[PDB]
């Protein structure tokens, strides 16, 4: 009632597209089993206006929805016969002539409830089903969504309103969260973690007696829903709640103290998840404080959760350095600190990898971790929260960029080697592994700020799931779900998806040198932001040229990191990809790329095109007017017109900057103001 | 004990400078005489070691210091006579050959009260008084201090320590508001408003029954002291706290309300001074609101406070304009926005204008609204909290900056038409007008975080007592009070004072076109800061020249705001002063200044050499260890190393900055990071 749906609708069918079903065979009564079955009773009445009783065993001549795992099976067919995976299922139509029979076959529990989703995915989608036979199995054992909700009710980095978690150093007194686990649930989330990685005074005692009781509800409510919980920690925690006098991890004393309580967390939480970690911080003592590396301090947690089963999701988090040394370079900080450590790190320790080695910008090359530690768990996390990619205020579905990153080869054990492979355990055989994404929640009644933002949280599932599938069908899947089939509904929308992330880039950071934002909030643009901060953030732009020397030759050395193939081909100025250019070299202005433009002309180009783009998107959208509801058609133009509107200011800052600098005026002559 | 005595330290006298009193002459019983008493006992005992007892009479054989006003003596004599001003005293040694009498007559109680605090002044001066012949009126009428401090305990733009006056949302339970009005009636200040301009949620109740009581404990500790107390008063308050449908000032219930909340006040304080206004904002309902003009706002508040004798100190706030729009000037807004109103306002309403059109920066030109107002009061601001002049990281002795502002002739009746004789009233014949400082103190043990900036606390009494003080005395006087009289703690010190300012703006923004500072905090180096912001701040930089175009031949025509002597000087590209070229003028690099430097050599110079007059400032005061405490010797080292860092910042970022955008490489081939 106070919030939408998103893209669980279940939209009444019209008397042409119903099904007919007597009976729901559920085999089991899990928790899971519990919710799988309303999930199921939901979906069909508000769908089909039918109401299939709940039996648990078949009935000869009703037509029924069979759910359970091989071992309830009577006759074990082949196809299921074939999974493996845990959370892999079958589905699969009964070839008799007489009763219509659905068969949803999980390996176990969830992937029963991950089979039913699908099932109601293809009903939504208005699927034959008269015919199915279906295989499923996740690619990634870890599907996480990682949460930067503060207990004080903030979100850091959000922008989809406060947090459904707590508020006034609280828990929120629960049927949002169920919904939100439904939602997650039905995108193959298996995993999250609640608070912020930045943990602060309230947060660092989510892992006592006194809020304990309080975290293991919640995770009661996303256990039903197949999701494991997580606790972000605070590694100074000895200290601030456990009365010691150091943090050291070979602390004989921190090292117990850690133990004990991994053992108090699993009284409350029988299959809690672990930990996610940011073990230096500049305000607390962490590993380095007494001169540690990273594997002694993720280790020495490893070593706490161990005999539970829990795992620790590091982050590989390396701050100042001088923006006058031109032979630092930040893109090569996680790199050098973590592939030296290689095999040093315990088995239930995952390194969390962002996609790109700086900060999520609107383009990064991919991180040169992915591919290089054959012996270390690895995680790519990505934002889904758009902290750089227009805040929700702009359209930005993030779904094609993972891609390019996911589909990037490493070449790490030459042609094939791409980051899903690295990151899905399958190139280096990784116990544990997979992918996590930035939250992009919050208490808005659309939960994501921007009504069309839904689709990165659905489209980050997808991928999440299987990173094969295309951007076209996730966003197909998510605007049917969530807007209905009008044909020129789904055609519009989708085109506006697939195209917003080039649109966005095109009017933001140029070339793939990022940044250029406003320091603090990272909102809008400003070209020199952060060009003289202590970040390490820098594009050198001035009157001759911009870009970074990451060359091997000249530069930075960063090209290096990457294997051969790649590395030759960012080394070289003609070789190296236009989009990423000034990521990799610096160049004259008049510098002319593949496309034929100079490095300026292109700048400007789009620029002034990105913003008619982006006025394209919302005259796209007025054209939908009457086939979408009055509230969201509202609530989706009043954003389009936001962006249109910081769109130009986008394109005038930076056109004026370079303008000013480069003293080439755009050879079309568009509006630049002096 | 918790904090330092300032410039009131009352250092004991060695045996040779003594003086020999058996009486103190207290010719009434007043409030303000017995803090005077009281002031003058704890001074001759801690430097004299002398108690002399307290009587009402005087005796014909006793050493003795009479105090009283002309009305309590026996022998009016000439000089006396003369006394005109309220606040005015004389201080004369009877020319008997018998006992010693030293006699401060004032026309009233706080003439009294200023008059000791001379007499003090003397003995830690080490002053021969054994034939004093003193006169002494302040030339401004209103001496006050303007506190940004919030009842959380914060102060907006306090950079030293949390407020004095306020902590969670109440009242702190007063010995410091003691000593701290001590301080201030010791250098003439009269008027304090204790609460920030700009007024949240709970400072909007100060002027309710709720705090008023808490407001008046306060008021009564000041009174003692002759300060009359002020507060910054929310314009919205009818809607916020008054249950009123409006705010608007021609609405008959709002002047109501307003008027009875003035009676309420007075009730509590019978001399409360008035209001400190900033009515518009952005986030509740002010004058501009419902379309009316700032006479009608202020003329309703005057006329709720006129009864009671109360004045309205009104903000001259005129946020965003266009970057790209160059007609457009923010330096033009408050005299464009106030001069038609000249002559609309009522008689007591004070105009509260800063001493530039822009906000306090290192250095701007005078506020051009100084002499054009001749039918309107008005009042001068200046900023003793180092907001964009170091954040008391960084020395800066702001008096020298104060004497150009106020010795600044606007030859508004001609030669002789200083800013001083505008503020002092004399010029126009000002029912009430002065000037106002931005308080510099917070809850840090040495009151201003950085120990030499308790000069400027100092200082702008001293000027606001008497604007033709030189900046050489005030120094003298403050070094010689706080540290003592070695000859080489006195030269080295004041010099550090006098050369500060310069130091700090060398290594700064250049030639008066201001900022280039961090957005937000506005601590620090960022060239482009704000250069595309909606705030009006711009230099325009390019890679051929910089500066804002301010003629009225090619610019926005601000020139034309001053008399025609000014204007032609400012207007003139030859004869504008180099110390203000960028702020009236777009010039190319390669413009040679009167200096003979180009404008670009002249930036790298002044960033070059002012970090070594830094390095020097340091050296000096390194010098003097073992002549000052180790405590103040080590506090303040500490922020000159501080500095020395910072400053080095400062120049390179601005030096490459100029670089990266002009090529022109530095005369002296000094160290710039490409």
């Amino acid at each position: 009632a106070g919030y939408e749906p998103c893209w669980l609708r279940y939209e009444r069918k019209d008397q042409y597209s119903r099904l007919r079903f007597e009976e729901i065979v559920a085999k089991r009564t899990s928790p899971i089993f519990q919710a799988v079955v309303e999930e199921l009773q939901k979906g069909l009445r508000s769908m089909m206006e039918i109401e299939p009783q709940v039996v648990q065993e078949v009935n000869e001549t009703a037509n029924s929805i069979w759910l359970g795992t091989l071992e309830d099976e009577e006759f074990e067919r082949p196809l299921e016969g074939t999974l493996v995976h845990p959370e892999g299922y079958v589905i699969r139509s009964d070839v008799d002539d007489g009763p219509f029979r659905i068969y949803i076959i999980g390996k176990t529990d969830a992937g029963v409830l991950y089979g039913v989703f699908h099932f109601l995915r293809l009903l939504q989608m208005g699927e034959n089903i008269a015919q199915l036979s279906i295989i499923e199995q996740p690619k990634n054992r870890l599907r996480m969504i990682n949460h930067w909700d503060n207990m004080d009710g903030s979100i850091e980095r959000g922008y989809a309103g406060r947090s459904i978690f707590f508020v006034d150093d609280q828990f929120v007194k629960n049927q949002r969260i169920k919904d939100y686990a439904r939602l997650l649930a039905s995108v193959g989330i298996n995993a999250i973690s609640i608070n912020n990685v930045n943990v602060h005074k309230t947060e660092t005692k989510l892992i006592t007696d006194h809020f304990l009781p309080d975290v293991a509800e919640v995770a009661d409510i996303f256990r039903t829903y197949g999701i494991k919980t997580f606790l972000s920690i605070n590694y100074a925690s000895p200290i601030e709640i456990g009365g010691l006098p150091t943090a050291d991890p070979l602390d004989p004393e921190v090292r117990r103290w850690w133990k004990e309580t991994a053992k108090r967390i699993y009284q409350y939480i029988p299959d809690f998840g672990g930990f996610v970690v940011k073990a230096d911080s500049e305000f607390r003592p962490g590993p380095f404080t007494y001169g540690r590396d990273h594997a002694e301090g993720a280790n020495m947690l490893a070593e706490a959760l161990a005999p539970f089963g829990g795992l620790v999701i590091w982050r590989c988090f390396v701050c100042q350095q001088d923006w006058r040394d031109r032979t630092t370079d930040r893109a090569k900080a996680a790199y050098d600190h973590f592939k030296p450590l290689d095999g040093q790190f315990r088995e239930n320790v995952i390194l969390q990898i962002k996609n790109g080695p700086m900060d999520f910008q609107v383009r990064e090359p991919v991180s040169p971790l992915f591919g290089a530690m054959p012996k270390t768990n690895q995680m790519m996390q990505v934002q889904i929260t758009q902290e750089y990619t227009g805040q929700q205020k702009h359209l930005c579905f993030l779904i094609p960029q993972w891609k390019e990153v996911l589909d990037f080869d490493t070449y790490a054990k030459g042609k094939g080697s791409e980051v899903k492979k690295v990151i899905d355990g399958s190139l280096f055989d990784y116990r544990y592994s997979g992918i996590a994404g930035v939250s992009n929640i919050g208490s808005d009644p659309n939960w994501t700020g921007h009504t069309l933002a839904q689709a990165n949280l659905y489209g980050f599932g997808r991928l999440a799931w299987n990173p094969d599938l295309s951007a076209e069908e996730i966003a197909n899947e998510w605007v049917v779900q969530t807007f209905g089939d009008d044909s020129q509904v789904v055609e519009t929308i989708s085109w506006m998806l697939l195209s917003s992330w080039r649109i966005y880039e095109n009017y933001t950071s140029p070339l793939g040198v990022g940044w250029m934002v406003n320091p603090g909030h990272h909102y809008g643009p400003n070209v020199d932001g952060y060009e003289y901060s202590h970040w390490g953030t820098y594009h050198y732009a001035d009157r001759d040229g911009i870009g970074v020397d990451r060359t091997v030759a000249t530069g930075t050395g960063y090209t290096a990191q990457y294997f051969p193939e790649n590395a030759a081909m960012y080394e070289s100025l003609d070789t190296c990809p236009d989009e990423l250019l000034l990521f990799f070299h610096h160049v004259p202005y008049t510098h002319r790329l593949h496309s034929g433009e100079t490095v300026i002309q292109h700048i400007y180009n789009t620029h002034f095109e990105g913003v008619e783009q982006a006025k394209q998107l919302r005259k796209r959208w007025e054209q939908l007017k009457g086939k979408i509801d009055e509230k969201r058609y509202h609530d989706v133009l009043e954003r389009l017109t936001i962006q249109v509107e910081h769109a130009k200011e986008w394109r005038d800052v930076i056109n004026t900057y370079f303008y000013r600098k480069s003293g080439i005026d755009d050879q079309y002559g568009r509006k630049i103001y002096r």
